[PDB]
């Protein structure tokens, strides 16, 4: 994700991906609400 307005930073080698999918794993939560609708 945007560790700060989309900044530039490679982090590591491909770690970068893995946690990148963590964060995807959670947000899917998030996610379903918001198609959903706040006020829904």
């Amino acid at each position: 994700d945007a560790e700060f307005r989309h900044d530039s930073g490679y982090e590591v080698h491909h770690q970068k991906l893995v946690f990148f999918a963590e964060d995807v794993g959670s947000n899917k939560g998030a996610i379903i609400g918001l198609m959903v609708g706040g006020v829904v």
